[PDB]
């Protein structure tokens, strides 16, 4: 058999707990010799790293690490290193020093500069459509953004991207708020009703957020206090698909999480096997990494991506 050791941050990502059913099935209903050995790392690289021990000690064939620390890659790609087993990060980018400090060590996620696009474009269509968004009447997008996870890649891409894209189209755009809630829904939620409860709440024209968890939690805040807000996410989980079916979500990214699966599960096989990674596979490596594209979705498609 060959056997991959694989971690994931926390269980209750929803982005990622979706991308670990999809790599269960796939690997139940294609790969047989595989066996997957799934790993919670309670949001701790400290447990993280004992984990990775732990799997070299069992001889794991493929390390497949999804950072806790987002800038902690190059000590987990000097670990793998150091035991001889080939590793595939993925999820959070590690970044092209740390890949190339290995020569088993390959990367699997996405170009999250293409999300920011993608959402600035779900987000123009959306508020061309609908003038009453624009509460003040001003023509300019005042805004709350809600961050992601501070040194992981996708959060400032989408936050940087999403907002240059809408005012290289001539669109003014007015930050009101912008804080951290970690690619959580509660998390989000909380942030929410202190922008809500605020003097100023009414100010808020757009609400902005770089994964569709912490959308989910905006969402509450909003239902709860009875306001009808536009709130824009990226990943496409099933959830936020069906709040846009329900008219409390108005757009989202969808981001592959059954491709990127695919791609670990391709790319292992073929590294225990003494195969170059890609071989009989649709995928490219460019600097050691297979970049997987988003799709831009809002009520015209969502029912598409819906299961
Ligand atoms: O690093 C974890 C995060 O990765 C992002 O790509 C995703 O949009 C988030 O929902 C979360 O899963
Ligand atoms: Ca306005
Ligand atoms: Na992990």
């Amino acid at each position: 058999k060959i056997t991959l050791g694989v971690t994931y941050y926390k269980f209750d990502d929803n982005f990622l707990a979706g991308m670990r059913n999809d790599m269960i099935q796939i690997a139940k209903e294609k790969y047989p010799n595989i066996e997957l050995l799934n790993n919670d790392s309670q949001n701790s690289q400290s447990i993280l790293n004992d984990q990775i021990e732990v799997l070299i000690n069992k001889g794991v064939n493929v390390l497949v690490i999804n950072l806790v620390d987002p800038t902690a890659g190059q000590s987990v790609i000097d670990k793998a290193k150091a035991a001889n087993i080939p590793i595939i990060l993925f999820n959070k980018d590690p970044g092209v020093d740390a890949l190339n400090s290995y020569d088993k060590a390959w990367y699997v996620g996405t170009t999250p500069k293409d999300s920011g696009i993608l959402q600035g474009q779900v987000i123009e269509k959306a508020w061309l459509a609908n003038p009453a968004y624009d509460l003040n009447g001003d023509g300019v997008i005042q805004y709350v953004m809600l961050f992601g996870e501070p040194g992981q890649p996708d959060a400032e891409a989408r936050t940087k991207y999403s907002i240059e894209y809408l005012n290289e189209k001539g669109i003014k755009t007015e930050e009101l708020h912008k804080d951290i809630a970690n690619w959580d829904a509660a998390q989000a939620k909380d942030k929410m009703d202190a922008w809500l409860s605020g003097p100023n709440a009414n100010k808020i024209e757009v609400v902005i957020a770089n994964n569709d968890g912490m959308a989910l939690g905006a969402v509450e805040s909003i239902k709860a206090v009875k306001k009808e807000l536009p709130v824009f996410g990226v990943d496409a989980i099933q959830e936020a698909l069906t709040l846009i079916e329900k008219g409390e979500m108005v757009g989202t990214v969808l981001q592959d999480a059954t491709g990127q699966a695919r791609a670990i599960l391709e790319l292992a096989n073929n590294i225990a096997n003494g195969k170059e990674p890609t071989e009989g596979t649709e995928w490219k490596l460019i600097d050691k990494a297979v970049r997987v594209p988003y799709v831009g979705v809002d009520k015209d498609n969502y029912k598409e991506f819906q299961k």
